[PDB]
């Protein structure tokens, strides 16, 4: 679910999901178009794609369970949707962590019209 994903993002990166990742670039947060601005924006794009692989799941509301083993995120067995949602959110949190070095405050509140180009999943 949305709040769980948020907490996972804070746990990984030390940044609050809102507002560090809720309006960043072209893909982090509600929007979606154009070429991703940077690696962090590409995390969001892939995460959007990941959720798009699960049309009949509801990642905003549906709660999954996970644990940490050696600091690693391990998704625990739930419903198929919850398992798949967890793996998408795990990937995104790890993606954000890997790309903290190039995160840029200039892409916060990035405007929609500058999202030029195209990308398919």
């Amino acid at each position: 679910s949305l709040l769980e994903f948020g907490k996972m993002i804070l746990e990984e990166t030390g940044k609050l999901a809102i507002p560090s990742y809720s309006s960043y670039g072209c893909y982090c947060g509600w929007g979606g178009k154009g070429t991703p601005k940077d690696a962090t924006d590409r995390c969001c794009f892939v995460h959007d794609c990941c959720y798009g692989n699960l049309p009949d799941c509801n990642p905003k509301s549906d709660r999954y369970k996970y644990k940490r083993v050696n600091g690693a995120i391990v998704c625990e067995k739930g419903t198929s949707c919850e398992n798949r949602i967890c793996e998408c959110d795990k990937a995104a949190a790890i993606c954000f962590r890997q790309n903290l070095n190039t995160y840029s405050k200039k892409y916060m509140l990035y405007p929609d019209f500058l999202c030029k180009g195209e990308l398919k999943c």
